[PDB]
């Protein structure tokens, strides 16, 4: 009932974190075992991460799906990384559980996920779970962009993230 001030907070550090670093930044939740994209933002580099909506994206395959995991408890990571492996490995990709099972276990630590190269080769992503949940999910705030960009800017990009969540700590969760 407070949803609309809520997404424009939220907009409005996006928005921020696009104009500063140029790069692709999303919004994300979970949608059972795939990743969801609430709001992306294209970034205006030559080269770029081109988001497909239609692209089914399995929760081991992106930082963002790390950060998405370490909210699950232990049974659900487990069949998570399990049923998310029976599709990725159609194509040559698996994940042993113990290693995806450690990676989420740091991620939840550290505060932030990163990752090179995955889901995509040449590519960078960095991203942190906001405070608040939309329709009961939790929900990430993350940028993208090719690797060198991102390698060179890592520290900036984190910081931005980080203080992106800081200035929503006062922003409700909502289930609209």
């Amino acid at each position: 009932s407070n949803a609309l001030f809520s997404s424009r907070d939220i907009l409005e550090v996006l928005q921020d974190i696009h104009m500063e670093t140029g790069e692709t930044v999303a919004i994300a939740t979970k949608n059972d075992i795939y990743l969801q994209y609430i709001q992306i933002i294209e970034s205006v580099h030559a080269l770029r991460f081109h988001v497909d909506e239609n692209a089914i994206r399995p929760l081991t395959m992106s930082s963002n799906g790390w950060m998405l995991m370490s909210t699950m408890n232990d049974k659900a990571i487990d069949n998570t990384v399990r049923r998310a492996n029976t599709i990725t490995q159609k194509d040559g990709i698996r994940f042993e559980v113990d290693d995806m099972m450690a990676r989420i276990r740091q991620v939840r630590e550290q505060g932030y996920a990163s990752a090179e190269h995955i889901p995509f080769v040449g590519g960078g992503t960095i991203c942190v779970l906001l405070p608040m949940t939309i329709q009961g999910q939790p929900v990430t705030m993350g940028l993208g962009g090719a690797l060198d960009r991102i390698k060179q800017n890592y520290d900036r990009y984190l910081e931005l993230l980080l203080n992106g969540v800081q200035q929503l700590k006062k922003s409700d969760s909502f289930h609209q």
